[PDB]
């Protein structure tokens, strides 16, 4: 049974909030709590952050916070830094299921010279780094919240969504499917099927698996999740296992699911979208259909949702 969420009246709003908070009058949050989301063979840390709003910046699902971290612009002197945005990895109602946090899934940015590993810290990311590096009761001047690429279309509860992650594209996602299956919002029962692939290095890469895996057993007509691992795994050509792979491993299914309305999204690294437009290409020639015109037609049909970074 669902957990219980408040406040309801967060459903009341007709439009996603805006640019609440802007750049130059942030609003002062404050850390929650900062984890670790990966063990020990992970090739970096990816961290869980819960902010503290206080429900003053409130968001729908698929919205990004700005953050914007501390020290002068190194390209502008006498001014703040630039904001960085992160996809919010919570629903509206936030972990603690009360209206007042939002959560961020961070990869930390660390540089290593090509050659000699050698770390410099003036070449690490400075708000990753700052945000994995935080701890409670850490202030936090945030931004926004911003975007409407990723909104999750409610209009049909019944509709199927096939949600594409690498990395910490995973963050929309993870809102999606708590909204879809783990709080208890009487406006939107969700009935359709959620499809998640996620791609990452490894197995102690993985984010939120025990989240996920346990859908697996509440709604197992409604949810399904297949992982791919590029270090640890191959594809049927040999190469790395990415998350394209494991997609054409239900070719007919997926493809099947898109011809009858399904929205797909992809979100994570930019670096992900070559290798899956090529796989979905190479499946369409083999079904005898034209690549060029099926994204045409999802694209002018408002079924495909990608925001990469
Ligand atoms: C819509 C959107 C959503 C996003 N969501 C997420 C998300 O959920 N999670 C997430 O982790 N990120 C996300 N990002 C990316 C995020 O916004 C930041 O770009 C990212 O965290 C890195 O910012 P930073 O401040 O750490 O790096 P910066 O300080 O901006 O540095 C960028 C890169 O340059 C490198 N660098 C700096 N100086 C040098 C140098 N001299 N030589 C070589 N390399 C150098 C740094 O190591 C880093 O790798 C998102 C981006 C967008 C647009």
């Amino acid at each position: 049974s669902k957990v219980s969420v408040a406040p309801l009246h967060l459903e009341s709003a007709k439009e996603p909030p805006l640019n609440t908070y802007k750049p130059k009058e942030p609003f002062t949050a404050t850390i929650v709590s900062v984890e670790s989301l990966v063990g020990p063979k992970a090739p970096g840390e990816t961290c869980h952050i819960v902010i503290d709003h206080g429900g003053n910046v409130p968001y729908w699902e698929g919205q990004s916070y700005g953050v914007i971290p501390p020290g002068e612009n190194p390209k502008k002197p006498g001014a703040p830094q630039n904001v960085r945005l992160y996809s919010i990895a919570s629903t509206r109602y936030g972990d603690n299921f009360d209206g007042r946090t939002g959560s961020l899934c961070v990869r930390r940015a660390v540089y290593y010279d090509p050659e000699t590993g050698k770390e410099d810290p003036s070449k690490n990311g400075v708000c990753s780094n700052f945000l994995c590096n935080s701890k409670p009761g850490d202030k936090i001047q945030l931004t926004g919240p911003s975007g409407k690429i990723m909104l999750l279309p409610e209009e049909d509860p019944n509709a199927t969504h096939i949600m594409i992650a690498t990395g910490t594209g995973v963050a929309p996602f993870r809102g999606y499917l708590r909204r879809m299956f783990m709080e208890d919002v009487p406006n939107y029962r969700f009935g359709g099927l959620a499809w998640l692939f996620l791609g990452v290095a490894n197995s102690d890469s993985l984010l939120y698996d025990e989240e996920f895996t346990s859908y697996l057993k509440q709604y197992p007509d409604n949810f399904r999740y297949d992982k791919a691992l590029s270090r640890e795994q191959k594809n049927r050509s040999g190469g790395k296992m990415y998350v394209q792979d494991k997609i054409e491993e239900y070719s007919d299914e997926i493809f099947k699911l898109l011809d009858g309305g399904a929205h797909i999204y992809f979100c994570g690294l930019k670096g992900m979208m070559p290798g899956i437009q090529d796989t979905l290409k190479k499946v369409a020639e083999r079904r005898g259909e034209s690549w060029d015109q099926k994204l045409a037609q999802l694209k002018k049909n408002k079924q495909w949702h990608v925001e990469v970074y």
